[PDB]
């Protein structure tokens, strides 16, 4: 059993290694195919880039051979780095109890299967809100980001789409064309790596750090072509320099927030000082909640918004010797799913992305060198394919996907 | 790291085996207080069995340092097979979207904490509708199952109790006294170890299994005091077998239906026949799915009705080989969730358990050896362990507990 070469992003490039059989039955894989007839390769014999199964049809429990008979021939003919997605219906909004247990069974395909694909392919699990307009205008962000080199490191997860039609962008592959994105920590790791994607897809980057980071930020920004705001996201005027900043720079008006900094104090909390527990909340917590509520009261960030949040596996999993940090990665999709309701009634977004082990950095390079090995891609992702899910969110046609939390982990073994 | 040796049930000794210290500040410090001054040890020094840190208190995130002001000072002091339990209020239930984003927070507390425990002990995460009566009688079941020996494979879990009040069973040491069960897969393994706790605690059994299980059964039925139904529970006609086995022996009414008979056939889905997928659909999910409407839709189970379903591990985070198996375990989370509003309404109860690695059994004894380990406690739990758990939820004072899905694997490291 041996890691595969990922394929990731490079513009040109077909979305897909191979061509696209779209199967299964319900109310998305004809509206599916005529979305994705046009930049994809359409079945139809000869290496497949991705298959993707419409699961929606499924309405009692004796429908889930559907996916055996879809999937035990095609199997073979997976390509590199290739893309399984089973669309579903939302489990709760079934209209039987038979048809929600089915479509809820679906998770534990998908996850099973991710741990089968070889040659660092990956499944995913999409439910597809029943009140969606047939044309499904809603879920082509989501499908054209699992179905490219974009989602290298994400496997296994499970996205939910929501009801609302979406426009497509004026340019598919430059998404975020005339947005205007604020990044938390931009000087390095994750952070300038969301800089340089967001920049890629052609927006304007608010790059925010600490004076420490001095230069580090501005090489940053002059890289991205953006600014630089020198920043500590603690600081009791967060958000007044923030909105004075965009002032100057943008009109007064961000498009996305994006709630990147964070630190680490990691003790047991048998021996943990105030220091490690008030520092550790005061960044990866209370300022991304301070910040989001500051931006959007005062209407920096309006209709068409976008919040993305940096959670962690640790948030969901726990680890030991972070009490602190799991508290906040927690508490970081505790404001994903506790402001969807309030944001999408003023038109705004707001998802998690939820690292797992990713190189660019990680402690004992004894347990380093395991805790890479420990997913179904047998290695460590990169700071760009944390990036990508991110952009995705952040797409102005991602309108009808909230409240998601997607792990970028390779389906790490770990987690609850 | 060490492995301990866990404290079990043993009729007569104390639950906890120090004294238990109820920290906090809210609405369930002071009746919890009050419910446990009988059985239990109150503080107050000296080794402590159990702390218990009331949440509800905690109304927005900079609330949650009061974690670290009760837990930083005790732990040092935490006993041998101690019981760690933050209680919480419903985060979806809160009163504004600050006090959901705290409550949240706590699941990434209790699972980091669970981590870092030593010599046996464990944390659990308890939330309560904050619809509940201020005397939170519907609270005590839970409470009562994770401060005890009972608990001692459930690690790391989250437990959800609604609004309703409960009556204390006649005697908390005998609480399925003159209730009857129904155990499908009584022969061997889990099975059989649910009828012995179910009779230890006062209940009269139908032990089910297959012919070919031939005096297994008896063997099982003789030594629980129960009677044998030799039944296929995927025959046509399980319901009415089942329905008229009820009308002999106990006028046609039973209490608890516990759907334990499951089997695998593992195999990697692409070389995958269809028999390995139908035979392991019809009787990990269509029977358990068609026993439960069955019996309670002629009436053989009504209201202060309890069912208790088998997941798995492999349902929630998916295994290699296991499609097929893994697609029925979480189908059982799939009926656990679609049912418990109608029988609710009907004053019946349903919840699932979720077995890790269980030793009696589990495949090479080179991953074996290894796979056992891969929890917080370090070792493989017993059939006693999940049998517990499913007792748990029978209790006749469970009746706020419903929808739960729990997983009784030490803390095992995989998941979702
Ligand atoms: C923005 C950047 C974030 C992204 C980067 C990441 O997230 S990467 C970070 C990844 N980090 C991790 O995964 C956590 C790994 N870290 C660790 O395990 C930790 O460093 C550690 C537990 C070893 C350190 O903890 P401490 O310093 O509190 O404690 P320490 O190891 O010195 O314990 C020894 C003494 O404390 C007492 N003690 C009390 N409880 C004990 C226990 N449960 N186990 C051992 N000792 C204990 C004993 O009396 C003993 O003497
Ligand atoms: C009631 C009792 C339930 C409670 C008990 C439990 O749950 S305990 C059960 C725990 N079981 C597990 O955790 C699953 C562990 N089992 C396994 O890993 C499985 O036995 C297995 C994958 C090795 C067997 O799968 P198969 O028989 O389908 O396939 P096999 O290993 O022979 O593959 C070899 C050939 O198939 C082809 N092939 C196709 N895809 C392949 C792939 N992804 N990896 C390797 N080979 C592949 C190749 O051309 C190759 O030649
Ligand atoms: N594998 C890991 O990197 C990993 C795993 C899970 C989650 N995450 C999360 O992803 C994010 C990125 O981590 P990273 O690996 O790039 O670490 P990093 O430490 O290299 O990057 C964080 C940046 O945030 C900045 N920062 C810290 N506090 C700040 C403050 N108060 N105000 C403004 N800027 C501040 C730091 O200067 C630093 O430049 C973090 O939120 C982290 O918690 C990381
Ligand atoms: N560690 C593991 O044991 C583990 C892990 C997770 C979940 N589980 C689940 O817990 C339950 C118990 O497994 P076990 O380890 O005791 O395995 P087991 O095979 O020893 O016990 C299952 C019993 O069910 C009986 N049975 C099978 N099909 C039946 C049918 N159609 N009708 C009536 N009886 C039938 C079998 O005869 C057997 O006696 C299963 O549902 C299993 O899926 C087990």
């Amino acid at each position: 059993p041996q890691p595969e070469t990922l394929r990731r992003y490079r513009a040109g490039e077909p979305p897909l290694t191979g061509s696209l059989l779209i199967g299964g039955a319900g109310r998305v894989v004809e509206p599916l195919r005529a979305a994705l007839e046009k930049d994809y390769d359409l079945v139809g014999a000869d290496s497949f880039g991705g298959l993707v199964f419409d699961a929606t049809g499924i309405t009692e429990p004796a429908g889930l051979k559907g996916l055996h008979e879809f999937f035990t021939p095609v199997l073979r003919n997976l390509g590199r780095c290739g893309r399984v997605v089973v669309v579903g219906g939302t489990p709760e909004a079934a209209a039987s109890t038979n048809e929600r247990i089915a479509q809820r069974a679906l998770e534990g395909f998908t996850r099973s299967l991710g741990k089968e694909l070889r040659r660092g392919a990956t499944t995913a699990l999409v439910y597809l809100s029943p009140d969606a307009k047939p044309a499904a205008t809603g879920l082509e962000s989501t499908m054209r980001f699992l179905l490219s080199a974009k989602s290298a490191y994400v496997d296994g997860q499970v996205f939910s789409v929501g009801a609302d039609d979406s426009t497509p962008p004026a340019d598919w592959e430059k998404p975020l064309d005339g947005k205007v994105a604020i990044v938390t920590g931009a000087a390095r790791g994750i952070g300038a790596t969301i800089a340089e994607v967001f920049a890629r897809d052609g927006a304007h980057v608010v790059a925010i750090d600490v004076e420490s980071a001095a230069e580090n930020l501005a090489e940053t920004a002059s890289k991205v072509g953006g600014t630089a705001l020198w920043l500590d996201v603690t600081a009791d005027d967060a958000v007044d320099k923030i909105s004075e900043h965009l002032r100057d720079h943008h009109g007064g008006k961000a498009d996305i927030l994006v709630n990147n900094a964070g630190i680490t104090r990691d003790k047991l909390l048998a021996n943990m000082d105030d220091a490690r527990w008030d520092a550790v909340l005061a960044v990866n917590l209370l300022a991304p909640l301070r910040l989001t509520e500051g931006l959007v009261g005062n209407g920096s960030i309006g209709e068409g918004g976008r919040v993305i949040g940096l959670s962690s596996i640790a948030g969901i999993a726990g680890n030991r010797g972070q009490t602190n940090y799991a508290t906040t990665k927690a508490g970081m999709i505790g404001i994903t799913q506790a402001l969807a309701p309030g944001l999408a009634a003023k038109g705004i977004t707001i998802n998690a992305v939820a690292p797992g082990f990713i190189e660019t950095q990680m402690i004992p390079l004894a347990t380093r060198e395991v805790g890479r090995r420990l997913n179904s891609l047998l290695q460590g992702g990169q700071p760009v394919d944390v990036a990508e899910a991110i952009a995705y969110f952040a797409s102005p046609a991602s309108n009808a996907v909230t409240g998601n939390v997607i792990r970028v982990c390779g389906q790490a073994m770990i987690g609850a």
